[PDB]
């Protein structure tokens, strides 16, 4: 049975290629995931088809009707046998689908246009004149809804009621309204798309100050599948090859425009 | 019935306290280890009792014997029903144990007596006037005994036909041959180790270089044991919570002496 590996278009992850028209299944698709998908298939010896997530969202659950959404949603009904996309670990997730050992470590970080005065998270939460937000229904939103830190609590109670809304339905939104805002809206994102778009041009953005906290990706199944041992092992030998340091190498910097 | 756990005496994760003669039982250490011991035993509700592995080893299998020794040998063999320890996710490791999530993020590093005239891996390997080499018997060596990299690979030829040994049998004795060497030594190491040691009296060695590869420790249990799921959302807790960050800096930095 052909595996359905459900992930999501976020650069330089999964992104359709320049020549897609001329492609049919998995060929329209190129990024890193797209090479992790190949390397986990080969070495757990299935076949797949790559489909991207019906509501384009990472995952998380409706507080009212207890309903799972994105990639997680997919895994928890079926719709998907596996998750390959830069899906971070989580406890209220773990307890629902299972995860790999991370395939990828990083941490929650700050984009500022350039030339804005921001250098830390305690920088943002001291001032009101520059603006701040970040994605929707993924563990970086979460991070601050949840966080009992003086900076980072004092940062939610703005971004919670901030009108218009700070929060942004995709990545791509998000630095976009940090290059049109005049530095006028810093984006907290996860380090590695960070430091990815810093390389991209016009090459406006920047990463300022330290990861805020520390996590990792993971390969996700179902509860009780029986890929979930093999994809394990796969990603350890993949990372002890060195096969993920050579993927980040080629979709980060040898590609990089700056 | 009481918890028993293995771990290793490695500063700053394990360490007998001054005056451990006087103390009993888990009152005896103290550490990062033994701080997060405690902790994991409250959230997972069970009692236990810390022990030093016998062999003072992490854990690897003898070929031909078959035989695996350390705080990996105690689990396979039922000595111990859990270790917390920093210990390394290895595949070969999972694949006779089971592994929490990381709780520690790290990578091999390179560890110099201030000025010596090296920067990198690459630079070690094209040269012979420095000697370097591993802790015996782990993980860090056996990557590079295991490693296809064209400069690793360099490497481990170099060091495993040494003579003498470049190889310690304790982290101590690694950093009191790089501190007694006129700069002649180098020395292989876990970054957090290499990190922990630059914060050390007499503030004479520092860490140069990107890591070699990237990993993580985690808590670990024998298969199909009755605690393993329970660990897991223990840590995945306590790093969400922000408590792993906290214990790095307590051990870390709050004590540094430099
Ligand atoms: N990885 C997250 C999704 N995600 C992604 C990016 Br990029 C970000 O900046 N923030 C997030 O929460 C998840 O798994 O929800
Ligand atoms: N973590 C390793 C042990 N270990 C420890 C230190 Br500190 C080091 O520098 N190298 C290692 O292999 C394992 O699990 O074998
Ligand atoms: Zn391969
Ligand atoms: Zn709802
Ligand atoms: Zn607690």
């Amino acid at each position: 049975k052909t595996v359905v590996v459900t992930t999501i278009l976020e650069s330089p992850y999964v992104m359709m290629k320049k020549n897609h028209e001329m492609l049919e299944g998995n060929e329209r698709y190129e990024g890193y995931c797209v090479d992790l998908a190949a390397e986990i298939a080969k070495h757990c010896g299935f076949k797949y088809k790559l489909t991207i997530v019906g509501d384009g969202k990472y995952g998380a659950r409706d507080a009212d009707t207890k309903i799972w959404n994105g990639m997680v949603g997919e895994l928890v009904y079926g719709k998907a046998d596996i998750a390959i996309a830069p899906l971070t670990i989580t406890l209220v997730r773990e307890e629902v689908i299972d995860f790999s050992k991370p395939f990828m470590s990083l941490g929650i970080s700050i984009m500022i246009k350039k030339g804005t005065p921001i250098e830390s998270a305690e920088d943002l939460s001291k001032q009101t004149e520059i603006a701040y937000g970040t994605l929707d229904s993924g563990s970086t939103k979460e991070f601050f809804r949840r966080s009992k830190i003086a900076v980072f609590d004092k940062m939610w109670t703005y971004m919670r009621s901030a009108e218009p809304s700070v929060f942004v339905r995709t990545t791509a939104e998000g630095v976009a309204r940090v290059r049109k805002s005049k530095g006028k809206y810093a984006y907290l994102l996860e380090s590695t798309m960070n430091e990815y778009i810093e390389q991209r041009k016009p090459c406006d953005t920047m990463k300022v100050g330290g990861n805020l906290d520390s996590k990792g990706y993971g390969i996700a199944t179902p509860k009780g599948s029986s890929l979930g041992n093999a994809v394990n092992l796969a990603v350890l030998k993949l990372n002890e090859q060195g096969l993920l340091d050579k993927l980040k190498n080629k979709w980060w910097y040898d590609k990089g425009e700056c």
